[PDB]
């Protein structure tokens, strides 16, 4: 069946945020349905297709979203039974914390259209990234703010908390105004009962434009219940809620996986710099140390191992493949036959002909960088 | 003071995930230093950039990672010591399960040197694009796999899970050739008792060069002690649990407040079909026949001149330097804008630019979710 639905993002930050594979998608749609929320993306999205229509006149003030996001969909996979290659475009990620995106998908999937969705930049990869923390240490907990009262979420006061919506708390409609948040102190008494009054909660707001800074201010609990604060907190707004305190290890654990044997106990507290600066009284951690500073002083004399494999390509296979990542058209040409895309490249090498027909990811890896006698595998874990 | 630090991500597919920002910073960058686990998207970044060194020859057979990891961080922060503008470049997004970046930018930041991190797409982000689930629901919980077992750290049966490295369970040195995961077992028990032996566990991998297909297999907790299953666990792969069930609502709540959403999530076990086109559906859809936009509406007028500078300051990053150090001289300097936006620019307040680019009718909300 002709006619397709790729579904991207544009990142939260104007324009610099949206990935180079969304840019050239919509670049060569045959129509263009967007939804955002800063001027200059509109304007940029503007300068790279000429036929796009604007989502977001479908809002309206008292009108369910639920309507708006049944709608939205709708006009999507209209263009899309028409034959059309289609794209739907929504800031951040186009499926976190989007209703219509995931319903229009699902629709041209079950009818037997091709569809697929591109990941982009959402605002919680933003709140990593200006409040320094990782997902990693020590967890991380996310919900949608309405639902995580309405359905009792559980919390961990030892993990990352990050909360969605907390200015719209039990509002199902929309108005262009704003939002009258009155129901904010339910979600403020909740977090009082699992945390306590004086538990720092970082209101966050990711900056739209390049040339602004984020909001990153600390508040207690009960410091929320002030009406000069909570009207403060927007449509835009999300909340960062750090751990309470550390979680012990579990000794039958460390035993099974063996990092301890059978008679000795784990040094507590042993922390990894750096310390999460939100936590409150949470301790300082010195970053250098005698076994950090013995690490450095392999420095001197480091050299690059035996078994590590220097890339060593050409410019053809480079040019190539770069052309595959940013040209939709040559992409699709290739995954129609292998070889006969293959063979129409001037200037690859015998290895490099062969990895490119056969498409493996064994093979092409192996063609592009230098192999120190000694098959080649995959291994990027710096967590 | 002079110095800085940037760090920056490339997303999970080779160059095209790549975000605008990162792109035009690499090549601004005075050194460059990156780690990426595909072999085009190396290529792609030393062409942008002259001065770069490859961070991946500090691992090593044997090593511990932490040791690697402040070499990697000090690395770096050595040549912001001189004073010098530092890129580092990290796949996918540069503080997702990634420990040297938040320690380089740390110490940076002690010494009093400009710090930042800017966001890229990460595994994560790909699982909710190619799995098309969505962490709003009903929730998410992501964990590292050895902290998840070492700490105990609590599941919720309703929720969303998700869990990353769990190809190294308990391994804290490297290898080039690959792990011997062979502590796997002690996770596949706490996945059993926590979920049972038939719940699903979905393995994911995400495609990494721009033609290949990710690895979605649906597997039950029992088939992940077969042997030929579990060696399929590598250093790139993720593992997703779906919610057992739908958690009733809270009738205190709902009241104190002023049957399910089309799509089901296609993973969970026992769900049963939605209607996309219900009655409610089809009266939003007949609306469609005479529609205007509303009156509080603001539609995009602005100018080529001003639509031009605001994308030039978003992908110069000198650009950038020159306003945020002198808003004056820069809007001034700029030619053809209009009296209102020129004053708009000088001024640099959210509201003004806002008003200069959109029609205002007779008289900042996105939500989506
Ligand atoms: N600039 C910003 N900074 C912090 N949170 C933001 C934000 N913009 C939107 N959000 C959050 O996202 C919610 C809208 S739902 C849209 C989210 C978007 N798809 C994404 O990828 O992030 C808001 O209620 C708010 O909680
Ligand atoms: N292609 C892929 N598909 C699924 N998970 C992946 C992946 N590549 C890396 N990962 C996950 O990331 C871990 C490495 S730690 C690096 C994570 C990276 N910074 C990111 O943003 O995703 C791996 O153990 C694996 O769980």
């Amino acid at each position: 069946k002709a006619g397709s639905l790729t579904i991207v993002g544009t990142g939260i930050e104007s324009i610099g945020q949206m990935t180079l594979q969304a840019l050239s998608y919509i670049e060569a749609a045959a129509k263009v349905f967007y939804c955002v929320i800063d001027p200059a993306t509109e304007a940029f999205i503007l300068t790279k297709n000429k036929n796009c229509v604007d989502l977001y006149q479908y809002y309206d003030n008292g009108k369910s979203r639920l309507n708006t996001y049944t709608q939205m969909s709708e006009l999507m996979v209209r263009e899309v039974r028409k034959g059309l290659d289609v794209v739907g475009v929504f800031y951040g990620h186009p499926g976190v914390f989007v209703n219509p995106s995931h319903r229009a998908l699902a629709i041209a999937k079950s009818e037997g259209y091709r569809a697929r969705m591109l990941p982009g930049v959402s605002a919680e990869d933003c709140l990593f990234a200006d409040l320094c923390i990782d997902p990693s240490n020590p967890g991380c907990l996310t919900y949608e703010a309405s639902d995580f009262l309405i359905r009792d979420r559980p919390v961990s006061i030892h993990s990352h908390l990050v909360l969605f919506q907390v200015g719209c708390v039990g509002i199902a409609d929309f108005n262009f105004t704003g939002f009258d948040n009155n129901k904010f102190g339910v979600l403020v008494d909740r977090l009082e009962q699992e945390y306590g009054a004086e538990h720092p909660v970082v209101h966050y707001i990711a900056a739209m434009m390049p040339h602004q800074d984020p909001v990153t201010d600390k508040y207690t609990v009960a410091q929320l219940r002030e009406p000069e604060i909570a009207k403060r907190v927007g449509g835009v707004s999300t909340f960062y809620i750090p751990p309470k305190a550390r979680k012990a290890s579990n000794l039958d654990i460390i035993r099974r996986l063996e990092l301890l044997p059978a008679g000795q106990v784990p040094d507590k507290k042993a922390r990894i710099y750096p310390a999460n600066q939100w936590e409150p009284d949470v301790p300082e951690v010195e970053p250098y140390r005698p076994s950090d500073q013995a690490a450095i002083a392999q420095l001197a004399d480091h050299a690059p191992p035996e078994q590590y494999q220097p890339l060593a390509t050409s410019k053809a296979m480079s040019d190539v493949m770069t052309k595959l990542a940013l040209d939709p058209k040559a992409l699709a040409d290739y995954k129609a036959d292998h070889r006969a895309f293959a063979q129409s490249v001037p200037d690859l090498t015998p290895q490099e002909r062969a990895a490119l027909e056969l498409g493996d990811s064994w093979a092409i890896r192996c063609a592009m960088k230098n192999m120190p006698s000694s098959v080649v595998g995959v291994i990027g874990v710096i967590g």
